[PDB]
C-alpha cells in the first residue's frame, strides 16, 4: 500500500486540546481515489475546509495523510469528535467494485490500529466509532450495506450501530494486536 503524507488541509481546525479518544470510520460516498480527494482538498481555500474534512483518504492502493493527527479535522460536525477522534475516509459509494472497498477498508482499519497503538488506546466501543453516533447521517453507508446488510436513510438503529463498530473493532485490533501485519 502507498503512504502518502501531505498535509492539504493546512491545520486549519488548530492543534487537539486534550487527549486522544478514539477514531472514526466514514466513507466518502464517491467512488474517486486516495489521491483525486487529496488534490480535491488541496485546490480549496481554507474557507471552503470549513464544510469538512478528515486526517486520512484510503483507496484500495493508498492511504493519504491530509492532515496531521496532532490537529483536529472538520470530520463529525461535533466539536468533541471533531477535537478527540482522528477521522479515517474510506473510498466507497454504490459504484465501488466490492473488492475495491474492502481493500480499502483495510487499508484504513490498519491505519487506524497504528494510530490507536502510537497513542496508546484500547481498541474498542469507547475507541471506534461512526460519524452517526456524532451527528445525524447514513454515514458509514457503504460499511453498513456490506458489513450490516443496512441500506436505508432511516437513522441508523442503535443495535446495528453497535454491529457496526464491533466489525470495525474486530478489523483493526487484528492490526492492533499484530504491528507486523498488512492490510495487503
Ligand atoms: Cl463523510
Ligand atoms: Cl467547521
Ligand atoms: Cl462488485
Ligand atoms: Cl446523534
Ligand atoms: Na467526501
Ligand atoms: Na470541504
Ligand atoms: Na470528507
Ligand atoms: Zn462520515
Amino acid at each position: 500500500v502507498n503512504i502518502i503524507n501531505n498535509s492539504v488541509c493546512r491545520g486549519v481546525a488548530g492543534r487537539r486540546v486534550g487527549d486522544v479518544k478514539g477514531v472514526v470510520i466514514h466513507n466518502t460516498w464517491t467512488n474517486t481515489t486516495a489521491e483525486q480527494e487529496m488534490n480535491r482538498l488541496a485546490g480549496m481555500t481554507d474557507k471552503q475546509l470549513e464544510a469538512g474534512f478528515a486526517h486520512y483518504y484510503c483507496d484500495e492502493n493508498t492511504i493519504i495523510r491530509t492532515e496531521d493527527t496532532y490537529n483536529r479535522a472538520w470530520h463529525v460536525a461535533n466539536s468533541d469528535g471533531n477535537n478527540s477522534y482522528i477521522g479515517y475516509e474510506v473510498r466507497g459509494n454504490r459504484e465501488t467494485p466490492k473488492a475495491v472497498f474492502l481493500q480499502a477498508e483495510q487499508n484504513a482499519f490498519w491505519q487506524a490500529a497504528e494510530d490507536l497503538r502510537f497513542y496508546g488506546l484500547p481498541v474498542n466501543r469507547n475507541t471506534v466509532k461512526c460519524h452517526h453516533q456524532f451527528s445525524a447521517t447514513e454515514c458509514p453507508k457503504r460499511s453498513l450495506m456490506e458489513h450490516c446488510g443496512y441500506d436505508s436513510t432511516l437513522a441508523v438503529p442503535a443495535a446495528i450501530t453497535v454491529q457496526m463498530q464491533d466489525y470495525f473493532i474486530s478489523q483493526i485490533k487484528k492490526y492492533y494486536d499484530n504491528p507486523a501485519l498488512k492490510p495487503d
